[PDB]
């Protein structure tokens, strides 16, 4: 217990937190939209069991992942609110989000409009650029793990495969956004966390096509192909010129020529001027959509709802 003296409130969750619903999962386990008690606030809730089998692994993500949070401190990065511990599961409470822009792609069925992206990538490039500004690579950038929070705001998440230090050299992130470098470097390599420009650029082409490059390929495919290939690239020929040369900045195959995030801040596809409503009315058409939708309670999707029962 040190370390359970050092980083966890002694409350017990059970008493804090109420109407849990599942709202994703992944290896560590589920996530949750819950109800503060104390204040009648929703939050977002990550259970990670460590008692499996091997509690060992588990226990050892778990605190190197809350060491890792209390680190934050940005409006674009997912909000950590501590973290709390009852029968051998942590839970580590957050901020909550209407959803993903992921979740967005799958609601219209739709890529978004330009400048949907535009205001999508900005904030997530201000996210980028200040975990670099401290060392960190997130190495997991995605739609997935973009997420959106009324009033309108940008937030990376899932900080599970970040690192505490650049260069790093180990072998994470999802496949079809990996980053060359991050590929060679199975062999004996390093990388900046210029591997998340690079997958802010395969996000850009997913917000723009709802998938990115190499989707239908299997994963061990799409990474020979990633390396070893050249580089890909938006498709249709109607984006602006501004986005067309973000994304290929963004996908520079060698790292020296990928500009770093602090640069792109500064790039004219991120700079033109935009609606300040276009997050909260990008959101608004999003709950509209799955209220329009039919059977409500046969929606994988109404998750976007939940703040509302």
């Amino acid at each position: 217990d040190p370390d359970v003296a050092e980083l966890f409130f002694k409350d017990d969750p059970e008493k804090l937190f109420s109407d849990l619903r599942e709202i994703g999962h992944g290896s560590f386990g589920a996530v949750y939209f819950a109800r503060d008690v104390r204040n009648s606030e929703v939050v977002a809730i990550k259970k990670m069991s460590y008692s499996g089998k091997q509690s060992n692994e588990k226990w050892q993500d778990i605190i190197k992942e809350v060491r890792f949070l209390q680190k934050l401190r940005h409006p674009n990065t997912i909000q950590y609110r501590g973290c709390y511990l009852r029968e051998h599961t942590a839970w580590l409470v957050m901020e909550y989000c209407l959803g993903s822009a992921s979740d967005l792609l799958e609601v219209h069925k739709k890529p978004l409009q330009e400048v949907e992206i535009a205001a999508v990538t900005h904030g997530a490039l201000q996210g980028l650029a200040y975990l670099h500004s401290h060392n960190m690579i997130h190495r997991d950038v995605k739609a997935g793990n973009i997420l959106l929070s009324e009033p309108g705001l940008v937030k990376l998440g899932d900080f599970g495969s970040a690192s505490i230090m650049a260069p790093a050299n180990s072998f994470v992130g999802t496949p079809y956004w990996m980053a060359p470098e991050v590929i060679l470097a199975m062999d004996e390599g390093q990388y900046d966390g210029k591997v998340d420009v690079w997958s802010l650029g395969i996000t850009c082409i997913e917000l723009a096509e709802r998938k990115p490059p190499l989707f239908n390929m299997n994963a061990m495919s799409a990474l020979y192909h990633i390396a070893q290939n050249e580089s890909p690239a938006l498709q249709s020929g109607h984006w602006s010129e501004y986005f067309r040369n973000f994304v290929d900045s963004c996908l520079q195959k060698i790292p020296q020529d990928r500009p770093t995030s602090e640069v792109l801040l500064k790039h004219r596809f991120v700079l033109r001027e935009r609606p300040p409503t276009v997050i909260m009315d990008l959101i608004q058409r999003t709950k509209d959509a799955v209220r329009e939708l039919d059977n409500l309670q046969y929606r994988k999707m109404k998750k976007i709802l939940f703040q509302e029962a």
